RNA sequence: ACAU
DNA sequence: CGATGT
């Protein structure tokens, strides 16, 4: 089981959990920065790596590229999959933002198609993904 | 247990 | 040590 390099990597990351959320997607080879996310002031790691991948699946459609996305995230590739972001935050003033681009991710997926693969990065056998933040 |  | 999730 080897890499494909060939690929785009995301990833979140956060000061608290909940807490500011940000995440961004690299070239998995090179390492280059192709988008980051201005960062959220309240949300969870999980919002964060789903709308990660949804934000990476809208940006190779955009750019009719074929090319699957890693990430590290059982649970948002189990979310994109469902087309249901499945958060325990509680929706409140201060979590509205997350909520609303959560809400509308989701939106995205029930109205649009894709065939990207969305592969699980295998931290355990290859270390952290390359769009990790470094902060752990 | 597993993944963050 | 705490949190988010299956
Ligand atoms: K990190
Ligand atoms: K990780
Ligand atoms: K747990
Ligand atoms: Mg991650
Ligand atoms: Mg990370």
């Amino acid at each position: 089981e080897e890499i494909i390099w060939e690929s785009l990597s995301v990833d979140v990351g956060s000061q608290g959990n909940p807490g500011i959320v940000e995440y961004k997607g690299v070239d998995t080879k090179t390492g280059e920065v192709l988008f980051e996310r201005e960062p959220i002031p309240i949300g969870t790691n999980n919002m964060g790596e789903f709308l990660a991948i949804v934000h990476g699946l809208r940006y190779l459609k955009e750019r009719n590229s074929r090319k699957p996305i890693y990430s590290d995230s059982q649970t948002a590739i189990k979310w994109v999959k469902d087309k249901k972001a499945k958060s325990t935050l509680v929706r409140n003033e201060e979590t509205a933002l997350i909520w609303k681009l959560v809400d509308e991710a989701e939106e995205w997926l029930n109205t649009h198609t894709y065939e990207t693969p969305i592969l699980k990065w295998q931290t355990d056998k290859w270390g952290e993904i390359k769009a990790d933040y470094g902060r752990k």
